[PDB]
């Protein structure tokens, strides 16, 4: 099983304290940080072999370029995909997401059409649609949420038509928690005729993803939340969707010819990779693919269900605080305490070296939708600890006695 | 003045062997390396106060975010904008290209306009204007070059009309080396009523730049190119054009308010910035700024002519080589061995150690002006020495010996 200890050795920025008191990091779903073995691959790459990629094929620009791909490879074993022309390194989820509402969605919808989405995204998953419906005249819905912040399927079924051709959604919900259905939703877009768009930024890090279990046709994730560098994600698309998609982005290293006025294209992967490509990021995101997989993604799993579940527990001991979302739920606990704006609690928890986030969590719709104007929220990665939820518990009961006293 | 064995003390990745041959890099116009001071600021960021920006102000979030915004300030002052919200961080040169062609060009351009751009331009100055005057029917127009590879301003004069709505150009061609008139091609370019794009991606490393003198609209840089981390890039823009201008991507942090249908954007730079930024890509380009600002840039120019001067003249002490582009230049020559093909010869240098690119540099349509199907370049930095351009002399003329035997 998985050693907490040993494991939290390994990230040398958890062992410092803030404001006299232990650092109790609890923002994981804003940023995870990294452990040594991703930050050391970074340094041996500036140290040793960086150099431009699929260009100059002298002998460093050989092992960057074998690094680089490598580390393609790597990602597509990560998610299970058919084929590395089906991974494409990007600058995150939120430009993977824009690619396919610039590349897909404005190429393929007309009046009439519809975009499905759900009041849970993250505006990273909303503001794209947003855009492109308007752009081509195509509606834009969205799937209602049961009281408990999950998404039923019968719901579903009722709000993708055979007008629709995109839902997307995403894999697990950043203030919820809530998990979503993804691979019956994938099931119930198809028989529509609709394709589904997976926002996995939350997913990755925690569990295992198999794009081939999940039948989705596109999955966007990113490496900053998954213990790799800032600055770089993944789009994954089904193949045959992006051999028919036009580049986002055009430049050096994905064309094939260029004369003065037409160009074409390289083939699937660097089609969609203009110009000189994040080598050292996507490299180190490889380390923290080959990292996270010998840890295991199902211990990790395991170990965040674990802390979800004493989490609650220990919240519902607190009188006067509201938790929002569903009992089965990912790595994170968003709340609010009766009389406090989250807020000034994020102030009171970061002056006993506790980091949370406050605020609507890029998702405002869904705040409107709780019928609140901001939460709190604590979230947990491989390296959080009970005795850390101790503290937060005890921290948000001392910030009740604080505030009820004035 | 400026101290070779002290500067390269500073690169690790200088100090190794290739092949059994102390290492001679040059190709650094493909991409530059890194000193010390800037992989122990990515080191010092991931290991002390990595958080996300912009999002949860606890005390390891504020660090982060006051580096990030810190770095864009340094930028600023380094190329002399008049303001941070004209600071852009962008994944490159060629995202930084392609968001003007986006958000401006494909915004401004009417059937009857005018793109004007030169047959010296990389790729990534080229396809963004073709897929822009495509999507809008408007007309893209190439000025000539003269018998050297310079522009002359005439025949600005005359390619540029009342029609041209963007003038496109390179600060410095990474090919011929030349150093185009950027200021006087603003003159009159803004004379006919267009804006000036400045692809400065091979100018921004090697000499001091100040865009309210050159009074370009927009100009755009890359990280890797000037000793800072891969993955990071800057678009400049005149305020008054950014503001008028959508963003090309769309996401949190460059929202103010998000309906089910409708957003506002953030004031700049933020409205250009989506998602989770390129934290520490960025806080690392401001090392290297640092870095190379205590060297000082003029003495990083006058270095470089130095080893242009001298390598263009140990050059004409070859046999049977052609030399393209212009007598002043930037630090970098291409070149062509008569009768041995461009690829074999970065073979053989490679073999001796010494890293050169050869193909057509991602300028396609400049090789066919140049009559030529490839070539091979050497590219200088300031980490490189009048010793490792005799020893590449010394290689080709063995290399021209070697392939007349056989
Ligand atoms: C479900 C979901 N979808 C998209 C994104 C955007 O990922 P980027 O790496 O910023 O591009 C995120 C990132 N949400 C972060 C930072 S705003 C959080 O604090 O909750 C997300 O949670
Ligand atoms: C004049 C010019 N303009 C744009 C670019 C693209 O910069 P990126 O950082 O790849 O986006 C480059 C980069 N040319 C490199 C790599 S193809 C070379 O080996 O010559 C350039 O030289």
């Amino acid at each position: 099983h998985m050693n907490i200890t040993d494991i939290r050795e390994q990230f040398p920025i958890l062992h410092q304290q803030v404001n006299g008191h232990d650092l109790v990091y609890l923002d994981s779903a804003a940023t995870s940080q990294k452990p040594r073995a991703v930050i050391e691959t970074l340094d041996k790459y500036y140290n040793q072999y960086n150099s431009n990629v699929h260009r100059g094929v002298h002998t460093l620009g050989t092992r960057a370029t074998d690094g680089y791909e490598g580390a393609r490879e790597k990602v597509r074993k990560f998610i299970n995909a058919k084929s590395m022309a089906e991974i494409i390194f990007t600058k995150g989820t939120t430009t993977s997401l824009n690619m396919v509402a610039l590349s897909y969605a404005r190429a393929n919808l007309k009046p009439g059409d519809e975009v499905v989405i759900t009041y849970m995204e993250h505006h990273a998953n909303i503001i794209p649609w947003q855009q492109a419906v308007k752009a081509t005249g195509a509606t834009l819905k969205y799937i209602p949420l049961q009281e408990d912040g999950t998404i039923s399927l019968e719901d579903v079924r009722e709000t993708v038509t055979s007008n629709t051709k995109i839902v997307a959604v995403s894999h697990v919900s950043n203030v919820l928690g809530t998990v979503n259905p993804i691979k019956e939703m994938a099931k119930i877009a198809h028989d529509n005729g609709a394709v589904i768009v997976v926002d996995g930024a939350q997913s990755t890090p925690h569990m295992k993803i198999d794009v081939q279990d999940l039948d989705c046709d596109f999955f966007a994730l990113s490496s900053h939340k998954m213990c790799g560098p800032t600055g770089v994600g993944v789009l994954y698309g089904k193949k045959a969707l992006l051999e028919n998609m036009e580049p986002a982005e055009f430049g050096g290293e994905m064309i094939d010819f260029v004369g003065l006025y037409e160009s074409t294209w390289k083939e699937l992967p660097w089609k969609f990779e203009a110009g000189t490509p994040i080598i050292a990021g996507a490299i180190g995101l490889g380390a923290a693919i080959d990292f996270l997989e010998e840890i295991g993604l199902d211990e990790i799993s395991r170990h965040e269900h674990k802390l979800a579940a004493y989490a609650l527990e220990r919240f519902r001991q607190l009188d006067g605080v509201t938790v929002y979302g569903p009992e089965e739920r990912a790595g994170l606990v968003t709340f609010n305490l009766d009389d406090v704006h989250p807020h000034d609690v994020a102030t009171v928890l970061d002056a006993e070296g506790i980091a949370v986030r406050a605020g609507h969590h890029c998702a405002q719709p869904l705040m409107k939708w709780l019928d609140v104007t901001a939460t709190a929220r604590a979230s947990f990665y491989l390296y959080n600890t009970e005795e850390e939820i101790d503290k937060l518990v005890e921290a948000l009961q001392k910030t009740k006695e604080y505030f009820t006293n004035v």
